């Protein structure tokens, strides 16, 4: 997935993890006030995406040590807002949502029906992802909070065209410096990794399955 990239260029490469949500059915969106409904993917559930933006936070919270310093994913990051350490790049669809459990639950509606929810954000993020404001009555942006927008085709899988509610899996991407000229700040960044993958291996969900990308 990640390797026809060149990772992300010749400066830094990419932590990807792949993840399903395997005891998750589909389900149906209908829009308001008519048209056709929208099946949504078993990782496109509300609740599993509540949980997959925790493992992403907790991933953004993991430190390694190295002598006696600490290494955060700040450190070693690709982070474009900024010169200095900042807001890292993670592609994700959580991102659409800026990361925030809470502007994941944003809804406008009445006593009964739903006018816009997380279904409709979605559906405009994926044909607008650079968009700094939703057409719809949510008004919230789209684009990532690394200050740039996140493709569709990088953080969702097993869909058919481009129809991304249709979903099977979403990916995640963390680029991370590869730091071929230093050697010191390279050692730190593998201590990071190292920590990754160590978390990843024993992190308990039963509601997800996460993997590591085939390079
Ligand atoms: C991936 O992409 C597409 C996303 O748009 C999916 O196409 C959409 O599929 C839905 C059905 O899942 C179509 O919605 C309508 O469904 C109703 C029937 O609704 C229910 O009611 C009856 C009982 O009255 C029940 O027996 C049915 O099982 C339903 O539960 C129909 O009346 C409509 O004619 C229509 O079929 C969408 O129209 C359709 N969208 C488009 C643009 O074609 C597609 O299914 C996805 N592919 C995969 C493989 O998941
Ligand atoms: C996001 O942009 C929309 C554009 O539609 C703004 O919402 C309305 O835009 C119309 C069109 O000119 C205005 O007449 C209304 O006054 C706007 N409605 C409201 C409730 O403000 C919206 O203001 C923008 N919001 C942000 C945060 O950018
Ligand atoms: C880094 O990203 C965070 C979001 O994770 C940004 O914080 C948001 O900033 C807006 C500014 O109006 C607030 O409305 C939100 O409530 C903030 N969200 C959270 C979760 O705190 C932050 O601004 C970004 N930093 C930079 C430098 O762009
Ligand atoms: C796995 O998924 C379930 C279902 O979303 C989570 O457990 C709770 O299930 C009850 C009963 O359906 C719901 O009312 C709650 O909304 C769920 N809890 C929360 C905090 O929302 C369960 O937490 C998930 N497992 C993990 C490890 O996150
Ligand atoms: C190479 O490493 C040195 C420090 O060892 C650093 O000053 C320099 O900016 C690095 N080169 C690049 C291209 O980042």
């Amino acid at each position: 997935k990640e390797y026809f990239d060149q990772h992300f260029g010749p400066f830094f490469r990419t932590e990807q993890l792949i993840i399903r949500a395997p005891l998750t059915d589909k389900h149906i969106y209908q829009p308001y006030p008519s048209g056709a409904d929208v099946p949504f993917g078993p990782p496109l559930d509300i609740q599993i995406l509540h949980q997959v933006l925790d493992l992403q936070i907790a991933i953004e919270n993991i430190t390694a040590s190295y002598d006696n310093e600490t290494v955060t994913l700040q450190d070693i990051c690709l982070a474009p807002l900024s010169p200095y350490n900042t807001n890292c790049t993670i592609l994700s669809v959580l991102n659409y949502f800026q990361n925030s459990h809470s502007v994941l639950d944003h809804k406008k509606g009445d006593d009964f029906f739903v006018y816009a929810d997380y279904h409709t954000h979605f559906l405009y993020c994926v044909r607008a992802p650079a968009s700094l404001n939703d057409t719809s009555l949510l008004h919230d942006p789209c684009l990532g909070t690394f200050g740039g927008p996140v493709f569709p085709w990088l953080v969702l899988g097993g869909y058919d065209d481009q129809n991304y509610n249709n979903a099977t899996a979403l990916v995640i991407t963390f680029p991370v410096n590869n730091y071929y000229n230093d050697t010191e700040k390279l050692q730190r960044a593998q201590a990071w990794e190292k920590e990754f993958i160590n978390f990843v291996k024993n992190y308990k969900n039963p509601n997800l399955t996460i993997s590591f990308t085939a390079e």
